DNA sequence: CGGCTCGCGCA
DNA sequence: TGCGCGAAGCCGAT
């Protein structure tokens, strides 16, 4: 659809039909962001050759119940600044309460929308909106992939079984695709309150926060201060004081060495096509270089391909048949320890490196790296069942982590349960040939104690 | 057949 | 600390 800074294969039709006379209506669900965002350019774009303004809907979901105050928070402060920097660009914003697949419907009969366009999100709840939106509407409607660099339908088109395979196809794509991003025009055709949103869902949230025995509440909101503005000085700081020393650096949660912009990479405050773009001119650490490009690019976007062409995600039957036999073969065997969900959600075990590891999750809300291998796998080890461990670890990632509920999550709660992306090991006791990581272990490579010292 | 994002002995 | 081997199933280039 026209653009000359535009890849057509960055959009994908999910319904054709009559274009409408109306405004190009964009739904904003995964990106929410106005710089870096193809689905808001593609949309401006569509716009534009209609002689049409722009206008962005969200819908405001029952979710934020599941999860707490600290991504509320997070993203609600998001979006306040989201509405002054689209509002500087006369792109009015609508804030929708409701199911996504009524209200969004309803609004662009109301609106009367031209053409619906919305960003792409692998997520089942995702899908299943849109399947609704489709049956609603008869404008056309569109899909942008703004969150990957290589659209997700077109870096590969099946299930990777591991990135030495999926690393070969995302890089022979980067010529094509990695490329830099055109302002965003403001509207030229001029045509809920979120402050009221926030405060209704703060004392919706409340009886469930995390509090100490004081009851004083857990959760420190200072260490990431959302929104986009935030998100770019964290990336530029990581590059100029903190991308050299990645490399050797990232394994150790005594040391802040990370880029820490995941909270922003999962609500879409930032695009990590921009990050890229930074990271691959800026002059550092060949090796440590390489080693954030892999995260970053072909391990955050596999993510994606997994849960995109694996339906059942979070759950045991999407682990690989090798991984499901091990561990059906240990179901009777005893483990050392059994600890319920209020248990590991407490940090009482017998392990403190798990307990400091739980401790800062409550705490900052976004556990380092390293320790959260150690965090899931530990959890296998301890439970009654492979599917309770996996329950247990996917109930406490998504509801404390910033950057939980994302296709990251489940893919690295399944990378250390169920060896997705990975291969077997030795045989042992209860995990069987699951990738097993010790207490010792760690303390062969980084300062426990410290560790363990700084969140009790 | 080669090589994949742990523990462990060893300088 | 950094290095090299060990224990293990399988994809994918042929
Ligand atoms: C059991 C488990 C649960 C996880 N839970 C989540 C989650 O809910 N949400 C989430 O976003 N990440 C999750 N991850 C992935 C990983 O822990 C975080 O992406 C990362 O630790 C965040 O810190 P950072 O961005 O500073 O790390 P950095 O090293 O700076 O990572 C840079 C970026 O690369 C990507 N990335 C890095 N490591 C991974 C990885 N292993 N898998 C996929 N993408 C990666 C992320 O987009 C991240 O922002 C989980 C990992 C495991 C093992």
């Amino acid at each position: 659809p026209r653009g000359s800074h535009m890849n057509p294969k960055r959009i994908r039709a999910l319904k054709s039909g009559k274009q409408g006379d109306g405004p190009v209506v964009y739904w904003m669900s995964r990106d929410q962001r106005a710089e870096d965002n193809w689905a808001l350019l593609f949309s401006r774009a569509i716009a534009k050759e209609a002689n049409v303004p722009v206008v962005v809907v969200f819908c405001l979901t029952d979710e934020f119940l599941e999860a707490g105050i600290r991504q509320y928070e997070f993203m609600l402060k998001g979006l306040q600044e989201l509405e002054v920097s689209l509002s500087r660009k006369k792109i009015p914003s609508f804030f929708l309460r409701g199911d996504p697949g009524e209200k969004i419907s309803r609004f662009v009969k109301d609106y009367n929308a031209g053409t619906l366009v919305t960003d792409f999100s692998p997520l089942r709840i995702k899908n299943q909106w849109i399947e609704k939106v489709i049956s609603g509407i008869s404008i056309p409607f569109f899909e942008v992939d703004a969150h990957n660099v290589v659209p997700c339908w077109e870096a590969s088109q099946k299930h990777e079984y591991a990135a030495h395979t999926f690393r070969p196809k995302l890089y022979a794509l980067l010529p094509e695709f990695l490329e830099e991003f055109p302002e965003l025009e403001p509207n030229s055709v001029t045509p809920e309150t979120l402050s009221d949103v926030l405060e209704t869902g703060v004392k919706a949230l409340l009886p469930e926060r995390a509090l100490l025995k004081n009851k004083d509440p857990l959760f420190e909101p200072w260490h990431f201060e959302p929104g986009e503005k935030a998100a770019k000085k964290v990336m530029e700081s990581f590059i100029a004081d903190r991308l050299d020393s990645y490399g050797a650096l990232r394994n150790d949660p005594t040391k802040n060495m990370l880029s820490n912009l995941s909270p922003y990479l999962h609500f879409g405050q930032i695009s990590s096509q921009r990050v890229v773009l930074e990271v691959e001119k800026a002059e550092s650490n060949p090796g440590s270089k390489k080693a954030f490009l892999d995260e970053i690019l072909i391990w955050k976007e596999i993510s994606d391909n997994f849960c995109y062409y694996n339906p059942g995600y979070d759950g045991f039957e999407s682990f690989p048949s090798w991984a499901k036999e091990s561990l059906n073969a240990h179901r009777n065997d005893v483990r050392s320890h059994i600890y319920t969900l209020e248990e590991f959600e407490a940090g009482k075990t017998h392990d403190p490196l798990w307990n400091a590891s739980q401790m800062e999750l409550l705490s900052t809300g976004k556990m380092h790296g390293y320790t959260r291998m150690y965090w899931a796998k530990k959890i296998l080890e301890w439970s009654e069942s492979p599917e309770k461990a996996l329950e247990i670890a996917i109930c406490l990632n998504d509801r404390y982590e910033l950057d939980g509920r994302d296709p990251n999550g489940y893919a690295g709660i399944a990378w250390s349960i169920g060896g997705v992306h990975d291969r077997a090991w030795g045989e042992r006791e209860v995990t069987g040939k699951i990738r097993y990581m010790s207490y010792e272990g760690c303390k062969r490579k980084f300062d426990v104690k410290l560790y363990i010292e700084k969140y009790s």
